[PDB]
């Protein structure tokens, strides 16, 4: 009988977590996409209009993915490469980029910078590689396009062309500012590094796909996205299937409305040893600030949570993937 994809008990959970979850961080929408894996099929979407598919936003540094594979595809950087991370850091073109809150200059390997989520570190990462190579690599990640996905409305996003960045934008689009996106994109986007680097586009209809980045780079950035969960990651507790190794990415943007809001940004795989699910979740505040993490980490682990049992996966056999840092 059913021509659709979705799982009823599965985008109860969503739409619950995801409704609960806006109302206790006092956020004016959220949206949440979980693709299955290997198929580009759509388990879950809420809320269930069409806002999932066509509100657009700047996502932030969930879109550090896109930047660090770009480095490790053209092998200019490794998990285990060393840049140092600082509250601030001017660069050559004369711009400051800073971290979200001041902390003690060090060293720190690529895995502990994005787990971390040092825009001092990523912004080094990012400089390791053109302009128009990273924006090849946004496009086949499935930026600035519709997905495709057979739902009404579905809006392309934004993705200037690199020869168009200024000297911010330059190091904005390293960390998904200046660039705007929609969950569905998101969710293909964060479903390469579960795909062995293909990208599979989404589909909501069952039936009386590109290479984006190499198998290798594929894995190389699903073992540092793992790295959010662990002590001093920004998914620390908040982030935990309890059983369950987690790969993740959060991102908490600023958006205009002038840029007043903000846009709490999760991306996540599970189980990382051998993903299953590719889910992505954002909240969306007006006038105040929101963590990817405090706000939309949790809706990514009650969806987890149920979509481990609903899929009849047994628990974690192998250790949380770590690089030193
Ligand atoms: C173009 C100017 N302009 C405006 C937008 N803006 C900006 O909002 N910066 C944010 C940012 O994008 N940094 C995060 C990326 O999301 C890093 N990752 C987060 C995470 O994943 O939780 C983090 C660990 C909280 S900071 C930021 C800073 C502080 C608090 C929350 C977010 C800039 O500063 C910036 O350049």
């Amino acid at each position: 009988q059913d021509p659709l994809t979705i799982n009823a008990d599965l985008q109860r959970v969503a739409e619950e977590s995801l409704n609960a979850a806006v109302k206790r961080v006092g956020g004016v929408w959220g949206s949440a996409a979980v693709l299955e894996i290997g198929t580009g099929r759509l388990l879950a979407l809420a809320p269930g209009g069409t806002r999932s598919v066509s509100a657009i936003y700047e996502p932030g540094s969930v879109g550090k993915l896109v930047t660090l594979a770009a480095a490790i595809d053209q092998k200019k950087v490794t998990p285990t490469s060393t840049f140092t991370v600082s509250s601030t850091r001017d660069m050559p073109n004369g711009e400051r980029i800073s971290d979200d809150s001041p902390h003690e200059t060090q060293d720190m390997t690529v895995a502990g910078i994005i787990a971390h989520s040092y825009n001092t570190g990523t912004v080094q990462i990012g400089d390791t590689v053109s302009d128009s190579v990273r924006y090849e690599y946004m496009q086949k990640f499935g930026w600035g396009a519709k997905t495709g996905i057979t739902l009404p409305s579905e809006e392309s996003g934004i993705l200037r062309p690199h020869t168009e960045w200024g000297d911010r934008d330059h190091y904005t689009t390293m960390f998904g500012q200046g660039v705007a996106v929609t969950t569905i994109q998101l969710a293909q986007m964060v479903a390469v590094f579960g795909q062995k680097g293909v990208l599979i586009p989404p589909r909501i209809i069952d039936g009386g796909s590109r290479q984006v980045v190499s198998e290798d780079t594929a894995q190389t950035v699903l073992n540092i996205m793992q790295g959010a969960t662990q002590p001093g990651g920004t998914a620390e507790g908040i982030g935990a299937v309890k059983g369950y190794n987690v790969a993740a990415k959060t991102g908490t943007a600023e958006n205009v409305g002038s840029l007043t809001d903000t846009a709490a940004t999760f991306t996540a795989l599970i189980p990382a040893e051998n993903p299953k699910i590719a889910v992505a979740v954002v909240i969306y505040k007006e006038n105040g600030t929101v963590y990817g993490s405090t706000a939309s980490a949790p809706v990514f682990v009650d969806i987890a949570q149920f979509a481990m049992r609903e899929m009849k996966i047994p628990p974690s056999t192998v250790p949380l993937y770590k690089y030193p840092w």
